């Protein structure tokens, strides 16, 4: 309903030549700025130092021949000013009262003093613009799902919406300094392609006009990352969405955003050690500490070496026999059956059933099942295993990382294999016969990262989901 | 036919346990590395320096007792190796004649010299990985249309590419630098959208299974970049990628690295000067000069003060008579016939046809009519005209900007007009009536960016287009 009386004085502000929607005002200072000026002025005393200052008023007492407001900047940055009768404006007094409701933009601009708490006293005042929604209290405590369809509101009235955002972007700035002192090298590569590759899962496909032929929406940048490697780039990442055509849950949303990174002249056993200095240092940029406070209460700490362990090994002293690459399905299925399609997404699951959950501190695991793997080297010595490894943070699968399958014979098999369950990327080998060095890749969910680190859920790690 | 020579040299090496594709290879230098280390050597001498190199084979003199090999790596830096004989593996002259191609990469270890040109004498030496395809001559000419479906061979074959490519970065890495001296933040807003706005053209749609309703891919993240100045973001960015479903051309493309860009309490006069320094800026930590140099041969110089003019007046001086807010169409219709739907597209499009084609050095044009810009707000005085602005530079539209439309009763009509050519994004609108401060947006393709500085084609900009 107070939508109505709002829409009104809007209304009569044009009306009278009062404009609720400036174009400008002159707003010197963000309030931040005002404070660490000012940081002990003997309170209940003036300096004349002018500042032109703007922001919300959420705050109100309308006090006779002098009002007092709480103004807040979008950072969350608290001042107060006093709109009084005395200093101009009786008329101020009777338009402050009668226009300015809560939530509305509202420049001020005088000498800043503190009171009986840090206020600035008025020469000028103006509004700057005119809400015609009040905001929720909070409490009316704005459910997870409505703050999440309303997140601008979220960001004004829920501290902490502020912290998060801030530290997304504190994490993924990060990000980018941590593989930038590492002489990697930020490239863009095609969301939308003739025929989505580079990991397991249905895309989204999407009708051209220019073409006439379907497209496909990016489910994974690797095979045109992969093409940079052959074309000469040293070492390369990106981080970007991808959107992969499924259903949501706690770990899963169906766009995201994604970081893979290739550095030629390596192995999976250099790109965790990277990995995890990249994740330590991310933390302290934008954590500060390593040793990761949770709502629980409990710490959890990411410092110092990580543990590796093998995925047959590990499995096999966890069910009480040795699993190999040679175990065969039916005897798999059985042990499956014991507890609750083929071989390697048998060994994955048991694994995960067992071992991965079963798992606190970080660990990476490695040595992975070949069937599940077709994009990754064999390995070097071991047969039947990949070099690749999987990182498990606070239980949360969040990277991964490969010695890469340059072999063109060799991939063009994986590939004519999987499709039995046809045509392949033809270029995508064709490149691979070009010649790719030796390179090892990785990936990184940072929406699960930050969750690994902050135990916050995923529609609250990104800005604007649904 | 020589794809068929080259299999069997793989086959035959894996026979012999020969590896074609290692895990690993000692690496320790990059080319460039080992000239920096020693600049002015006495040619024809010896420094017993030990490294591992590796990289690409282009050269091959093979020479009865001694062969000799330029290795370039991916950045282009050139070295000789020299396969002998002597200093080790008489049968390592026999499989390195037999077994190594052009194109193979080629890891070879031992103490660096110069000769006769810069080399290394080689202890050790082993193939890396095996091309299964020969590098064209690159005269064979690849065409410009085949140089883009296959990339990571011009990557190789085209010292050119090379500098693009790294161009590109280098211009991507000084617009976050330049963007975040300022105090803007990057967030990251949704490229899928329930209904896709922020720009005049058709989305591309793609189905959902989770939801099994459509959603659009994002023409723009304008909207979304607005909630969150509602939302307290004083200063934001973002630079990423759009999807505007229509037809290529020399400077449109379906998809498109774009810049856009909110700054609260300032207007299109203020986001005009940042958006030049910030081209300035990028020239220089990109290309090293403001006289930027073009095929041609000419330069253009982009630095000093930029001109603006208004569109009414600049067009009324081209047409010899005074055009208005006020003229009708009819009258207008006529004026473009008198050259070769309704009215604010036909100011634009005469503004465009007379004035604008005729332009060189850089340009703002600003104040325009409101028809075309239902997002921008109405100007502070002169009425029927917007506070937007074009950047042409060197004939391109490359940026405009706006002091923003923050008021939601206006913005409701803008769109509910828009539309008689019936729903509208209520969030969106809902978002404003919380109460949007004065802002002021711009955005920027990216890719116009490069072709107005270099002259370069958008189809040489960017990485893998099609
Ligand atoms: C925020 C949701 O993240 C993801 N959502 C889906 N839907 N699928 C995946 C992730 C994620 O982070 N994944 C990967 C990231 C790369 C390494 C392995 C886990 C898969
Ligand atoms: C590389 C192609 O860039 C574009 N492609 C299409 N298809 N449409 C546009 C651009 C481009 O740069 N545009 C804008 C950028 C923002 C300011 C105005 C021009 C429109
Ligand atoms: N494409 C992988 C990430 C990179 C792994 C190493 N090449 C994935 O989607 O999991
Ligand atoms: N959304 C605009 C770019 C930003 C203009 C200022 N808000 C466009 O697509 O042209």
């Amino acid at each position: 309903e107070q939508f109505r009386i709002r829409r009104d004085k809007r209304a009569r502000l044009l009306a009278q030549g009062r404009d609720p929607y400036p174009v400008a005002v002159p707003r010197t200072h963000t309030l931040a700025e005002v404070r660490a000026a000012h940081p002990d002025l003997p309170i209940d005393t003036a300096t004349e130092d002018i500042v032109g200052v703007a922001g919300r008023v959420i705050f109100a007492r309308n006090s006779g021949k002098l009002c007092f407001a709480t103004l807040q900047d979008g950072d969350g940055t608290q001042l107060q000013v006093m709109i009084s009768l005395d200093k101009v404006g009786q008329a101020a007094l009777d338009a402050w009262k009668a226009d300015v409701d809560l939530g509305d933009i509202v420049y001020v601009h005088g000498a800043v003093i503190s009171s009986r708490e840090l206020s600035v006293l008025a020469d000028c005042w103006r509004i700057a613009a005119k809400s015609l929604r009040p905001l929720p209290v909070a409490h009316k405590e704005m459910s997870e799902e409505s703050r999440v369809r309303q997140r601008y509101v979220d960001l004004i009235v829920r501290p902490e919406a502020r912290a998060v955002a801030r530290l997304r972007i504190a994490v993924v700035r990060a990000i980018r300094t941590a593989l930038q002192r590492r002489g990697f090298l930020e490239v863009e590569t095609p969301v939308l392609q003739t025929l989505a590759g580079g990991a397991a899962a249905r895309p989204f496909a999407t009708h051209s006009n220019a073409l006439d032929i379907d497209l496909y929406l990016r489910i994974a940048p690797e095979l045109f990352l992969k093409r940079c490697i052959v074309g000469g780039f040293d070492k390369v990442f990106e981080l970007n969405r991808v959107f992969r055509n499924e259903g949501a849950d706690s770990t899963h949303s169906p766009e995201f955003s994604m970081l893979e990174t290739y550095q030629t002249y390596g192995t999976y056993d250099d790109s965790a050690v990277v990995t995890r200095e990249l994740i330590q240092e991310v933390a302290d940029e934008a954590i500060g500490t390593r040793q990761l406070p949770l709502p629980d209460g409990s710490v959890y700490d990411i410092d110092g070496e990580w543990a590796t362990i093998q995925m047959y090994p590990s499995l096999s002293v966890a069910l009480g026999e040795e699993i190999t690459p040679q175990t065969t399905v039916d005897r798999l299925r059985g042990i499956a059956d014991s507890l609750g399609f083929g071989h390697g997404k048998l060994i994955e699951e048991l694994w995960e059933r067992t071992v991965g959950k079963s798992l606190s501190a970080p660990t990476f695991v490695k040595d992975f099942p070949v069937q599940t793997t077709p994009l990754t080297r064999q390995h070097r010595s071991i047969p039947g295993v990949t070099e690749k490894w999987d990182l498990y943070l606070r239980g949360i699968e969040l990277a991964t990382g490969y010695s890469e399958l340059s072999d063109p014979v060799v991939q063009r098999e994986r590939f004519a294999d999987q499709a039995r369950a046809m045509v392949l990327d033809e270029d995508f080998l064709a490149a691979l016969e070009y010649g790719m060095p030796p390179c090892t890749g990785t990936g990184m969910g940072i929406d699960r990262l930050l969750m690994s680190l902050t135990g916050l859920s995923i529609r609250e790690t990104v800005l604007f989901p649904i």
